[PDB]
């Protein structure tokens, strides 16, 4: 078809039972920062408390769609992206979900 960008979207995983939405406490890691399985990727604030999202494996921060502090973060809402190499990060440095918006959440 078309082999261009090869990244991985990270859908805000429900770190709770009745978790409907969370808040990106902090991005323990940054863009271009190497991540290792277990290494804290970021913290999420839930009615329960501030949870810690661990990595699923080795990789690097592709893009951080949702920054830290973003409140009202729904479950599944890509929080960040991951790649297999840093040489791709750069390419992902300038990534946008469907280039189309005015001011705020639009989602065409």
């Amino acid at each position: 078809g078309s082999s261009g960008s090869s990244g991985q979207k990270v859908p805000l995983p429900s770190l709770s039972p009745t978790m409907q939405a969370g808040t990106i406490a902090r991005w323990e890691k940054k863009e271009g920062d190497k991540i290792n399985e277990g290494d804290l990727i970021a913290e999420v604030e839930t009615d329960k408390a501030t949870v810690g999202f661990e990595s699923l494996e080795e990789c690097y921060m592709a893009k951080i769609l949702v920054a830290e502090g973003t409140r009202d973060v729904p479950i599944g809402a890509i929080i960040c992206i991951t790649v297999g190499k840093p040489e791709d990060i750069e390419a992902f440095k300038n990534y946008t979900l469907d280039s189309s918006a005015a001011s705020g959440p639009s989602s065409g």
